[PDB]
């Protein structure tokens, strides 16, 4: 009940992935997560009316009414009650996704997500009551509901009781579990005889230096203490 | 046929998503694609199917253990058949995902996706065995099923036959209602012009660009006609 979704897509029943299984399922048992969809087909003015039609202009493909879409929403909308509802289309042309937009979106009430089919949705639908583009990534999908479902994803996982990368700037440490010894390769012995100190500071090394390796865009966007910049030289220096 | 996907994963009725809508559930009926599931859960020896175990080094959480995976990964390799088939893992700490790596990834016959749960997977399993580690984007999921699926989604559109090309963000879209609720189509649409049209299209698209992801415009190289569209996009505005 503290989040409440709305999901604005023709696919309403490929959302059983998030509502069936994994932390999403438990929020929403546990009442922390409320989760509805919406189908536009079935806010056309007549059952005879699809809800795609032929670009304007011309081109390949076909593009999304507006009538349909705004039908769905309205009545979305309505189901929200005395919530603060901000309305997201997915789309590639939004704002790109990262941590920090999650930890933001997690403090809103409600959200009212737009999946978008064929070619995308007509621009008026946009202009008038889409409030905030998101993307999550530089990538083209087929349609907006695996990228509404990531956004529910990241979400659920913020909620208070419904349980790391980015949460300081960088990539995380590696993981080892049992046994000591797998495929000639053993779990690094600080792991096994060191103390809570010498795991730390063996912990951020690792994740300086798998930020530094693989992410260095990270880095130049993060300010170094003095234990980090020596940490990170030294991981350099002993890579292999 | 075209390309076959073997996805490691303790969800693997959360691929329904894909195997059931859209292109991956068109190109699988056409043959384009072939698309399988490997449960560790299956490659169990107790009784409660555990599939986790406790991190070395203290803390929260739990990390996949090597067994189940190793199992459910060997079979996946075996079902492959003689195919050469890449073996990717989906985690924050991969390479991001972009419209080019896509390319690169629609040209392998085979892929092998490791979906992760957990705190994730034992760092001895991905030196091993993992060819390739890749990211959706800077942000963190409770697992790699949803991000396997967005991979397939994104390599199986360039299926030929299946259904950031310019580099370019795309221009608006319109249809039928000429005017809706004093909004009216951009009238270059509404001619025949398929010049103008084309023009007024990369404009906007090159606008857009330039309005919300510079960044995209700063790697590009503008040609002659499309630095004066953007000029021209920029000089007439509010
Ligand atoms: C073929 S696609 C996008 C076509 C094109 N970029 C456009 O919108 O002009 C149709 C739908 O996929 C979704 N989509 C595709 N890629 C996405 C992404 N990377 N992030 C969020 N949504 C995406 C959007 O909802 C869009 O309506
Ligand atoms: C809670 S996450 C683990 C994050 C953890 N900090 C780590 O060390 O990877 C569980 C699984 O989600 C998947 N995953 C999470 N975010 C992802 C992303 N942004 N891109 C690709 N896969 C992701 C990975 O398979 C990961 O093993």
């Amino acid at each position: 009940s503290m989040l409440w979704v709305g999901v604005v897509s023709i696919f309403p029943e490929m959302f059983r992935a998030i509502s069936d299984y994994g932390i999403t399922s438990r929020a929403v048992k546990q009442g922390l997560l409320t989760l509805t969809c919406w189908n536009p087909r079935v806010y056309t003015e007549d059952r005879h009316q699809t809800v795609d039609d032929r670009p304007f202009g011309g081109g390949p493909g076909m593009v999304m009414k507006i009538k349909p879409l705004e039908g769905a929403l309205a009545d979305a909308r309505q189901a929200a009650g005395g919530r603060k509802a901000k309305v997201i289309y997915l789309s590639p042309q939004g704002r790109q996704l990262t941590q920090a937009g999650v930890r933001e979106l997690a403090e809103e009430e409600a959200l009212i997500l737009i999946a978008g089919r064929y070619e995308g949705i007509d621009e008026r639908f946009i202009e008038e009551h889409v409030d905030e583009e998101w993307s999550i990534g530089d990538y083209v999908l087929s349609g907006g509901e695996l990228p509404a479902m990531v956004l529910v994803d990241a979400v659920t996982r913020l909620l208070p009781g419904a349980l790391d990368s980015f949460t300081d700037g960088l990539l995380d440490c590696p993981h080892y579990t049992r046994p000591e010894v797998y495929a000639d390769k053993r779990v690094p012995e600080v792991l096994l005889s060191g103390n809570h100190e010498h795991i730390r500071r063996w912990r951020l090394q690792q994740a300086l230096g798998r930020t530094w390796e693989r992410r260095a865009d990270l880095l130049d966007s993060r300010s170094l203490s003095g234990e980090e910049q020596k940490l990170l030289a030294e991981y350099i220096r002993q890579r292999d």
